[PDB]
């Protein structure tokens, strides 16, 4: 079994198309940890709605069926998944893959290429928090300061960062409507072991209005998740034991605990960064049960 | 022990522009030098040019709002991970830095003071003459003039703006217009007669105007980072690779790995190589630069 080799900044975000900036890790006090994207076995089993393309994860694409009526410059999209096949509400999944899984205020970008070669493309915002947001069936809906928008015509939303008029990234949204409740969720996850917390991978998505750090905490950098959709390797046990090392000293950091379904934790105790030499990276050492007792920080 | 990443042609990314790929390619490259410095990778993991291995940063700047030069502001770039900008570096320009001239279209954003936040739209015209990444200097053009000076600023990229047009095989001056470029990975082309190298292509999103938003690339960006990763030795100058259809068994066509990084086939003229959905390479063996190929 293998995790590739990366330092910090080398990882990608699997919740959003952005590098990592940060190891992080909290009590996640009255929180419940869903997260739908960034979640793979180490086995190499995807679930949620994750798919491997590091690059199209929180995008949408789709036809620009009409403008909804009285709402101005609000556009009805009729999704297509990502990679073109249409949108099948009989998957076994929340919604289609890369979709959102936080509620809030996505800031991006529409862009549409027709009739012909002719092109178009500006500012729109996406309540994943609106009653209309159903993309299990296709239905969303985006805003943009542009009226310059073409009916039938192929149209593509790039993600950028939140916008703030609230972005809550624990909240799972309803991915059918508020008619529908989710299903096919990836579990929840968190420490069980006493004096572990779960290791996040963090980024500091881009602010497109008022405050707000935009932290987006993952479970497994995007690479971790293409290497074991990839590898397909089998777990010899419920916990991977990782060791954080320097490749500059030869000394090892901290140890964590790469959990089966997907998710590390570490001995710590409260919410703040953890911070290690630059070049550090993980290396896989050994296969070890849930009670393995790791030192702390 | 040399191989190469299972993976579909719509499970690639595109190493030039942080999209996915859309199809293969193949093109005579007539009156054109083909010298991109992103997607550059030798198959022994060797990365050149502005080439890195995070697939979301190409064409992404990250800097401090050093002031306005109506509307253009002036950056003074740090590298994408943080680490200042050095030209002492045996490199163009910064990894990631566009290596295409043409109308840069995407947003800039900014977060400073504290948690306070804001962003719109933005154009870097790469063909500028005072584009110069090498050294920090890099101008945006913004519809808005809200944006604070000295706050940490990050420019996303998005598309192309077509008005100055997009070339995406004429290099920029990463030093600006009164300095030559260096460092530069070296132009590849076919050796052997009926070849042709084997493109990776997206359509890039368009900001304005009529563009088809081609963007060729050398190897998927998973191959760069595999290469990067297991750094196996090249046991001769080409690796011969199949594309296989595993719906049904069989090889679709064959293409030469070259050691320096991209690929050739048995082909002639300019048109999309249209495959079987799941179909995917697969390593087969170590041949010289005079393998044969069968035609398609």
């Amino acid at each position: 079994f293998t995790i590739p080799v990366l330092k910090i900044s080398e990882m990608t975000n699997s919740r959003f198309p952005v590098p990592v900036d940060q190891m992080y890790t909290s009590r996640s006090e009255g929180i419940v940890v869903q997260p739908q994207n960034g979640r793979a076995t180490i086995d190499g089993e995807l679930l949620g709605t994750t798919l491997v393309s590091p690059v199209s994860v929180c995008n949408f694409k789709g036809n620009l069926q009409a403008e909804v009526p009285g709402q101005h410059q609000l556009y009805q999209l009729q999704l297509t998944n990502l990679d073109g096949s249409p949108i099948d509400p009989t998957d076994d999944t929340p919604g289609p893959l890369g979709c959102p899984d936080f509620t809030g205020l996505l800031y991006g970008v529409a862009s549409q290429r027709g009739p012909g070669d002719a092109t178009r493309a500006h500012e729109a915002r996406i309540d994943t928090g609106s009653d209309t947001f159903a993309p299990k069936i296709g239905q969303v809906r985006f805003y943009s300061t542009s009226s310059d928008f073409e009916t039938n015509q192929p149209t593509h939303f790039t993600p950028i960062g939140i916008y703030i008029e609230d972005f809550n990234q624990w909240q799972l949204p309803r991915y059918g409507g508020h008619l529908a409740n989710n299903n096919h969720l990836a579990p929840a996850v968190s420490p069980l072991f006493p004096g572990e917390q779960i290791l996040f991978f963090r980024s500091f998505i881009p602010g497109a209005s008022g405050h707000t750090n935009g932290e987006m905490d993952c479970l497994l950098p995007q690479e971790f998740v293409q290497h074991f959709y990839q590898e397909a390797a089998t777990a010899r046990s419920e916990v991977a034991l990782l060791r954080f090392v320097n490749p500059d000293t030869g000394r090892a950091l901290f140890e964590s605990k790469l959990h089966k379904q997907g998710f590390m934790t570490i001995a710590s105790s409260g919410d703040h960064p953890i911070i290690m030499p630059t070049n550090g990276y993980f290396r896989f050492e050994a296969w070890v049960n849930q009670f393995y007792s790791l030192a702390p920080v």
